[PDB]
């Protein structure tokens, strides 16, 4: 993929049902290298019944989203407000203060969230623990992947919530996401069960250090009161902004049934157009451990996800394990170079 655009897949029935192979499968095709890739599952799949249920359930931390700024550079400050139910979220986010506008093209709807991003600030129930997969659905069953990034449990107890369990995330018109890669530069699956969509920008993991760069020439305070300020997840770039200085992106609007897949080092952002519900979680391949390695994490308060990568690097990298733990192991990392479980293909 040598313009590292965002790809969209097609499995058919019997190539969804073994995932690690259909992410192996994917960055044969050089998914990976923009970032960010969608995938639709064939018809014949569904991960739940009906969501009927649903309304008597909790958000106990539902959070609402100050943003503060100008001229496509801003930062976000979440507002947490007290618990509610999805009973009670829905009826606020199709009200008639947060619902959606109205709209003919995507480019207008578009404008209309860079443009008004800063005033009535809205409520997103994020980080909500918790999975609408039934216990029978065995493909894609985004609470157990069975990817290796289950060694962390399996060989230390330590279980760290959202990345190797499952978040619900309930947004409204307006909820966003700041630009982050994810925890301990993973890889992470969203999959958006229900409602209206949700948009995503993407900059390839091979750019990934021209948008650190420009960020922290634009937060010149905080790059200096830590070592990784983005980690904060409380940037937001606009894409004039990023096309301004020259960073390539991509975007992509993910809708209700469809999968998206972000790669190690791939920077992101979006924001959703009105109520909905998404499921995500972190996983891991082969490839990720040396990201793991590197991965620069904040450096200015606690309760940061941190992952000991000893385990990983005794296990599928043992020839280097003694240049590592001595800090000799000068390894370089090349974005475009597929993970070797896609020796397959
Ligand atoms: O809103 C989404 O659906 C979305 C899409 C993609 N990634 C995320 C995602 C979100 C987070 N957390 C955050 O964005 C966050 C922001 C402010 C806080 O005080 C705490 C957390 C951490 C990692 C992620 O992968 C969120
Ligand atoms: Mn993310
Ligand atoms: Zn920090």
């Amino acid at each position: 993929n040598p313009s590292a655009r965002i790809m969209t897949f097609y499995p058919t029935m019997e190539e969804f049902r073994n995932f690690s192979r259909y992410i192996a499968y994917i960055e044969s095709q050089g998914a990976h290298r923009a970032g960010l890739a969608k995938v639709v599952p064939p018809k014949e799949w569904k991960p739940r019944a009906s969501y009927d249920d649903i309304d008597d359930l909790v958000i106990p931390a539902p959070i609402q989203q100050l943003v503060t700024g100008q001229s496509g550079l801003f930062t976000q400050y979440n507002i947490q407000k007290k618990a509610m139910t999805v009973r009670e979220f829905r009826k606020i986010a199709n009200s008639d203060k947060y619902c959606t506008p109205r709209y003919s093209e995507f480019e207008e709807l578009e404008r209309k969230y860079w443009k008004n991003l800063t005033f009535n600030p809205p409520i997103y129930g994020a980080d909500v623990n918790g999975t609408l997969y039934e216990k029978h659905v065995d493909e894609w069953n985004i609470g157990r992947l069975r990817t290796i990034l289950d060694l962390v449990e399996k060989e230390s107890g330590i279980t760290i919530e959202g990345v190797n369990t499952p978040y619900l995330y309930f947004g409204m018109w307006k909820t966003s996401f700041a630009w982050h890669t994810e925890d301990m530069d993973l890889y992470s699956i969203n999959y958006l069960h229900f409602g209206e969509p949700k948009s995503w920008y993407s900059v390839p993991p091979e750019h990934g250090k021209r948008l650190e760069r420009l960020a922290k020439g634009f937060f010149p305070g905080s790059a200096q009161s830590c070592e990784a300020f983005l980690r904060h997840k409380m940037t937001l770039i606009s894409p004039l902004m990023l096309k301004k200085y020259g960073i390539p992106f991509d975007k992509v609007t993910q809708e209700a049934g469809e999968f998206m897949i972000t790669f190690p080092y791939g920077y992101h952002a979006g924001f959703n157009h009105g109520f909905n519900c998404a499921e995500s979680t972190n996983f891991a391949t082969r490839r990720w451990i040396e990201y793991g390695k590197q991965a620069v994490l904040c450096s200015c308060r606690k309760d940061m996800v941190k992952i000991s990568m000893d385990v990983f690097v005794r296990k599928f990298q043992p020839e280097r394990y003694k240049l590592w733990k001595a800090g000799k192991d000068n390894t370089v990392i090349d974005h475009t170079l597929p993970t070797p479980e896609a020796a397959e293909f």
